[PDB]
């Protein structure tokens, strides 16, 4: 019953080209969803195995292969960019937001693609996939990166309809009837709408093979060419880079081989008597890091059999006019493809940029910038320090408020700071650094101040005399 | 080269706390880590009411269970109840002439408290 | 005469907590108390951050388990957290400027709790 | 001997006194303390399958004693004794707990003569009251009996046992010589009630004096008074026996009650209630009395079970650092090894307990009146007593009177709980719930005349004379 009143209801209309192709595509996945409502949506636990050097290759593999450059001439490059920047305190898409050295995330990509061209003679074109959240923002914006050495391309993803979570009936009425009433369903939308846009055309008609996505937020997503030769030896049609998982990244996503196939195995589909198993990084160690090659020809022929179809995420939100917004992963979408496999990387790879903590980290003598990179400090033995920030720290304005002069940290392990806290010129933060800040208080660490393996309280005001 | 499991230390009330908590096990001398661990021990930095055995008892008669504790830092003038729990990360931190309180039975996970709690038998 | 069965008034939100606990079960729209239970209801007097319901739900988003309790009364600005037990008399009384923080899953019995205390997701 | 049997009958063996070969108090400290480690093998808790609860004949209600009879001829055979071995340290007195002023002047003990007195004079009659002392008393109580020389009461008071306490690693008898520090004793319990009272030898000369009937109560217990309808109640139904209890209050639990465990009515505590049941025992719903320890003992009783050794009671391992280990019993867990022993309700009237100085505010105030020894309750009160939880700036009583000189009205109060440092002035009056709780730091001056009533209060508040 539900099915012909989300049909006749979505057929309402109140344009040139009919936006239907979505609000259709839309149905078959709000469908979709009743069906599963009901039965098991989590796979037989007991069929699940881990992966043979087949499926997961490791890096020791890979680091001894040739570094091909003249394959370049069949990549193409894409960041996903439907992410606002609005958790940051920012506004606009997350994308332009000044990350280092006065340069947004946008800039980093560009000046190392630029790099690519420049210093190997070849053309590679970026690719940003925006949403409506982000499209014109994006577009106005790139038009800044004219007479360069890049050839940059945008497009827009799918609008579709939120759901009323009680009634289960769409949540627009008109084409545009709130802002509020769309969503972008997910980067699983990768492909449907590369294909609508035409540069999945474009790519191949120019003789594109690969498109190397990944995230607006990740800055460690450079081009591997060690990585780029592996997966054209193999022919294999999809490669998923995968990362060891550490205490702090449990609930990721992992590759697991299921009946014949390889997949990716969230949370979601573990039954809930298992997840105490799920979580053991001895027995599941690696995790999605969303940097994902993808064979464009390979998405051509899945697209126009249908065969491309994700498991479904149902993410219940609000907004004051509780409403559901079923999207999907384009990293679960690795079964569908033949030869596909995973490839365990360095974390190197894998530098998110979620939160102003992250930002401090990418900001710091941690990181030289060289053409649109991060290298990590030589001297940096293994794992990042872990920098917890508080609260007073959480949107860009208060994080520049209170750090406009990045630590020197090389040596750090952990820092924590809760509570309203002030850093002066040239502190220098080795080891452990705890600063915690009573509610109602203030504390001013005075420059050029060593912390190194203490717990600092209290009250300290320091003024221009 | 051995694992770390013949290298248990007790040097400090720290060490105290962990060899004294639901890590381990005791089975005919010998300190056996608990199975489900999975990896490097926590990381505990008791503060400094807490140096003497005397005010170690005082503040902590009943170990906390701790199984599944990464980072546990305890600053200032604290005491714990029967049945803490201590997951993840947990910062307690009491500043000069203050003290803290634990109440019993109280799950601490990821976070840091601070403040002046006096829990007193009505 | 009747029994209070067939008064159960909800004048204050102090009364919302009441009906709110395991102390009722719902039954065909009535609130049917616990066969455990053989007294008098337990005399809950919350303060004012409890007068408007915004901010009762803010200070009580999980409703403790009052089972075994007497005398509640609480005082200034608590804020309480997931998995509480009230048992016997609790009096909690944070006083005018500060406010206090009751852990997770804490348990408090026969006990009189004041002070400042905050707690802050690491 | 055992293997650390023998290491104890070696100390037995280890222990300028002439003729006083304290053997006596040696011996019966080695028949506990070997038991004690037999014990230790075993799990020492009574079954919890077997535990019964008493039936009418076991357990007496109050009304079935009531209306029935009064019969004087009955004092003839009373005694009373007074548990006396309490010092009171913890409500802040160097002495024993007894002589601290409760009432109008008048300690604990003056009230037990008062009491007696005016017992002796309603019926001319000579009932002795009996002050069992310890050796941290002793001292202090046949100086502080002389003052009631020519009263109407013939005051006799006797020491009870001295036990040698003991290390909780090493196990061993900790002192040496028969006194080296005397914070190295400790006395066993009010259940070596009956050892010392034979061996004082107030047993014979009692039952010499024409006297068959101990009337036992604490210390601390100003309720306690005579009942006679219960002195003839044990002396009809023959009983050798009579324990009384009170009914539970939410704040009770802990304590103890009488039982029927395999055809006798036994003590209960606690301790003996293994872990996986506690939960059920401290249930007032299924528990609805507890031991007042108001005991009336058959004197003649004790002298054949005594001579025939059989009084035989629960061990109480207290320990305590001056770790160490203090083997003690308690008068009433004997109530199984005697004929027709049953138990009898009674109201709270004569539980009435001074524990705490919090307990010093209720008997002092307003809600009582004092008449020949006794505190009556005020007619209009007509409830439960109020429930007083003073915080402990409370705790001894020079800091108590420092702060309560002059007691409140109290008569229409329910709950009272103060805490941290609070002073009371005159003349102040309390109501319904008062709370007023002054956090650390600071401190309270409630102003004087001030009238309180279903209020919380809290902060700092200084009152200085101009």
């Amino acid at each position: 019953v539900a099915a012909s009143q989300m049909r006749n209801a979505l057929n309402k209309l109140a344009a040139r080209a009919k936006f239907e192709n979505e609000l259709d595509s839309f149905f078959t996945l709000f469908r979709r969803y009743l069906v599963e409502k009901s039965s098991r949506t989590t796979l037989e636990w007991d069929k699940i195995k881990s992966p043979n050097p087949d499926e997961v290759v490791k890096y020791e593999i890979i680091s001894q292969q040739p570094e091909n450059v003249s394959n370049l001439s069949k990549l193409a490059v894409l960041k996903l960019n439907g992410g606002l920047g609005t958790s940051m305190g920012c506004v606009g898409p997350k994308s332009v937001i000044e990350v280092r050295e006065g340069n947004t995330f946008l800039d980093l990509s560009v000046r190392q693609i630029e790099y690519l061209n420049r210093q190997y003679d070849s053309d590679v074109p970026l690719l940003l996939m925006n949403s409506f959240n982000t499209d014109k923002d994006t577009e106005h914006l790139i038009k800044k990166y004219s007479a360069n050495r890049i050839r940059i391309r945008s497009f827009n993803q799918s609008r579709f309809p939120r759901v009323y979570k009680d009634s289960l009936l769409p949540v627009p009425t008109e084409y545009d009837s709130p802002l509020d009433a769309w969503y972008p369903p997910g980067h699983g939308d990768l492909f449907e709408s590369l294909h609508v846009s035409g540069e999945l055309d474009a790519l191949i008609a120019q003789g594109r093979e690969i498109l190397f996505v990944s995230n607006g937020d990740n800055l460690g997503a450079t081009v591997d060419l060690k990585i780029l030769n592996h997966m054209i030896e193999t022919g294999a049609e999809y490669i998923m880079e995968l990362t060891d998982k550490t205490r702090a990244d449990v609930k990721g996503g992992t590759l697991i081989s299921y009946d014949g196939q390889v997949r990716l195995l969230e949370v979601a589909q573990v039954p809930k008597e298992h997840i105490d198993e799920f979580k053991n990084i001895r027995k599941f160690t690696n995790f999605n890091t969303n940097n994902l090659w993808i064979n464009l020809k390979a998405v051509k022929r899945l697209i126009e059999s249908s065969n491309l179809e994700m498991e479904i995420i149902p993410n219940q939100k609000t907004i004051t006019r509780n409403v559901l917004q079923l999207e999907t992963a384009c990293g679960a979408a690795i079964r569908h493809f033949d030869g596909a496999h995973g490839v365990v990387v360095p974390r190197s790879r894998f530098l998110p940029v979620k939160t102003c903590s992250d930002l401090l980290l990418v900001k710091s003598d941690l990181f030289r910038l060289e053409h649109g990179s991060l290298k990590l400090d030589p001297s940096r033995f293994g794992p990042n320090p872990l920098i917890k920030l508080g609260s007073h720290f959480k949107k860009v304005s208060g994080f520049n408020a209170r750090i406009p002069h990045i630590p020197k940290i090389v040596e750090l392990d952990h820092l924590t700071i809760t509570g309203n806290v002030f850093l002066g010129k040239d502190v220098t933060l080795r080891g452990t650094v705890i600063i915690v800040c009573s509610d109602g208080h203030k504390i001013d660490i005075p420059n050029g101040s060593i912390l190194e393996n203490v717990v600092v309280t209290g009250n300290l005001q320091i003024l221009e005399h």
